[PDB]
C-alpha cells in the first residue's frame, strides 16, 4: 500500500520535504535528545501518544540498520564494497531516519501545531529564491 | 534507552519468545494479509490505533530495508559480497520485521487480549514433551 | 467502471484471494446444494436478498456459458480447437462461476459475517508455515 | 432450478419478450450509459437497489465474455473456427446480454413501474400486423 | 492529485464525454459566445461565480495555448513538426477546452441542473436505435 | 475580452507585476506545495472558494502542458526543434503558470489581504534602490 508515514500526524512527506539536509542534525544527537527527553515515557508501558509510539518504532527500524552494518562489518569482505554498503546505512537511510526522529521527537516539544506551523512558514522562506530570501531563516520555538 | 518494541501494547519480546521463529509466515503473506484487510484504515489520515501507528510504520521500515536491498544489488559490483548483504537484509532483517507485521497484524484482527493470551496458550503447546504434545498446536482464529 | 463482485456483500476480489483455487468444489455441487436449499427462494418471485439476488444471476450466468459451450461443441467442426474453446468455457469461466456460487451460496447457509470470519480465520491457517499448519483447516458450519 | 431472471424485477422473460432485436442498443453504449449514469453507484460499497445488484452482476458476466472471446482469440486456432465462438459469443450470447442490461438500466431510469408498462403497451404495438400498426412504434418516457 | 475540472460543478470529465466529441461547437464560436454573453461579467472586478471564475481562467488557457501555437510558426522551420504542434494544439487540446467551454456557458445560460439533464438526456437519446426514440433529438433551453 | 486572471482576487496582473519574474519558485515545489495542503479540497467535490476554483483549473492548464509537451517529444521529427518547442513550453507558458500557483497558494495560506498586502509592501523594498534596499526583505510566515 501507500503510507505516508506523515498523514496520521496531520503532516505530508510533501510538506516534510523542504526541510533541506542540512537542517536535520545528528541521528546519535536525535536519538541522544530523545533519550535525553522522553527516555521514561518511551521506555514506560504506556503508548503515549500516537507520537510516541512511531518515535519508539523508529528509534528502533534505525536499530536494525545499525546492526546491519555492523554485521556487514564483520562479514562483508571487499572492503572497498562492504564499506560501499555501509554508508548507504549510515547515510541515505540515516537520513531519513533523521526526518522522522526529528519531526516526532519535535512535535513531542512544541506540538504537531507548533511543528507544523514552523514546517510551513520554513517551506516558504527556503521556497526563496535568495535573491529575496530574508537573510536567517525561520528557527522552530515554543511561541 | 532500550524500547522493547512490545512493551506497550502489553506484550513483550520476552514473551513473543514463546513463538518458535519459523513459525511466523513470510513477509509478503503478512504484507498481504495487511493490504487486504488494513489497506483502507493503513493509508486513512488518523491513526486508528496504537496497533494501527506500529504497524504502519512496520510496513514502512521494511520498505527502507527493500530499497537497502536493491541498491545494494544494483551498487555492489562483486557479487559474492553483493549477495552477501542482499540475503542478510532479505532473510535476518526479515525476521523481525516478520514478528512485527504478525503481532500487530494478529491483533487488528483478533485483540490484544487474544493474541496475548494466544502467545500464552501456544507456549504449553509447543513446550509440551513430544509424548503429549497435540498434533494440531493451538491457532489464532476469530 | 471496475465493479467488484464482492464489495457490496462486504467482502472483495482481494479477500477471497485468500482462498486457494483449487479449493471452491465443483459448478455441479454448488448447483447441487443451491437447488437443494434455495430452489424456492431462488424461484420466488421476490429478491429475497441481494445475496439472493446475485446467486440467480450467477447461476444464470453459468447456464449461458454452458449453453455456448453446448453450440460451440455442435458448431465447431475440426475438434482440436472446438475440444479447445469447449474446456476453456468449462474450466476457467468454470472457477470464476466457482468462487461466486460458493461465496453466495455460503452466506445464504451461514451469514455473510460468519462467512467473512471464515475467509479471513482461512487465511491464518492457510498462511501458516507448514511446520505449524493444523491438520485439519477450518471449516464453515452452521 | 427454473429461474427466471426478471420474476425478483415483476417482469418475466415472456414479457420482456416481445422486444426486438433491433430494439437494444449497443453492449457497448449500454455499458456506456451504466457507467455515465450509475458508475459511482455501481461501483460503491452500498447494495443499491436489487436493481443495481443485478446490473453489477450482469456488466460483469459480459466481461467474462468478453475474455472468453479476447482467449478464443490468442487460442484458438482454424480462423475459420476462432471466429465461429467469436461471433456467437459476440452476437447470441451478446443480444441477451443487452437485454438485461436495458431492462435493469432502464428501471433505474424510469422506475419498474414506467418500464413495465412501458413494455406491456410495447407489445401490444409490436404484436400488431402492420396492416393496423401505428405508424410510428411507442417511446418509454418518463411521464 | 488527481482533479477534475468537473468535480464541483456535479458533473465529471467521464460524463461530458457521453456526448459525442464532433457535437460541441468550435473554440471560436463558444469564445465569441462567452464574449457575446458575459465579457462584461468576466471582466467585472468580483467573481460572479465559480463558474464565472473557471470559465474565465479556461479562456485563458486557450489563450496561452494559442499563443505557444504562434510562436512555435514563429520559431520552427520543420513544417511538417512545426505543424505537428501547431495541430496538435488546435485539436486534441481544443476539443478539451471545446467541453469546458461549452459545460460552463451553457450553464451559465441555462443551469448546471439543466445542463447536466441535457447531458443525460441527450447522450442517452443519441445512443438509442432510432426506430424507438423520441423524433428529434433535444435541445437546452430556459 | 481582456480578462485579467487576477482581478476577481482584487489584485491585478499589472500588481503581481511587482514581484521580479525569477522570484517565484519552482511550478514543482508550487504544486509540491499545494498538494501539501490542499490536495484534499482541490479533489472534493466542493468549489471550496474563488482561490481553489482558480487553483484546480490553474494546476490543470498546467499539466495540459505538460502532456503537449510530452506528446511534442514524442511525434515531432526533428529534434531541434521538438526541443525548442519542449522549452518554450517547460519553461515559458510556465512562468506565468508560476504565478497563479504562488498567489493563489499563498493566499489559501496566509490571506487574499495578507497577500495583497505583501505586494504592495515587497514593491516598495524592491523598488529601493540598493543603496538602501534592507537586509531582510518582505516575506509572508507566522512570526
Amino acid at each position: 500500500m501507500d503510507i505516508d508515514p506523515y498523514k496520521e500526524f496531520g503532516a505530508t512527506v510533501e510538506l516534510l520535504s523542504f526541510l533541506p539536509s542540512d537542517f536535520f542534525p545528528s541521528v546519535r544527537d536525535l536519538l541522544d535528545t530523545a533519550s535525553a527527553l522522553y527516555r521514561e515515557a518511551l521506555e514506560s508501558p504506556e503508548h503515549c501518544s500516537p507520537h510516541h509510539t512511531a518515535l519508539r518504532q523508529a528509534i528502533l527500524c534505525w536499530g536494525e540498520l545499525m546492526t546491519l552494518a555492523t554485521w556487514v562489518g564483520n562479514n562483508l569482505e571487499d572492503p572497498a564494497s562492504r564499506d560501499l554498503v555501509v554508508n548507504y546505512v549510515n547515510t541515505n537511510m540515516g537520513l531519513k531516519i533523521r526526518q522522522l526522529l526529528w519531526f516526532h521527537i519535535s512535535c513531542l516539544t512544541f506540538g504537531r501545531e507548533t511543528v507544523l506551523e514552523y514546517l510551513v512558514s520554513f517551506g516558504v522562506w527556503i521556497r526563496t529564491p535568495p535573491a529575496y530570501r530574508p537573510p536567517n531563516a525561520p528557527i522552530l520555538s515554543t511561541l
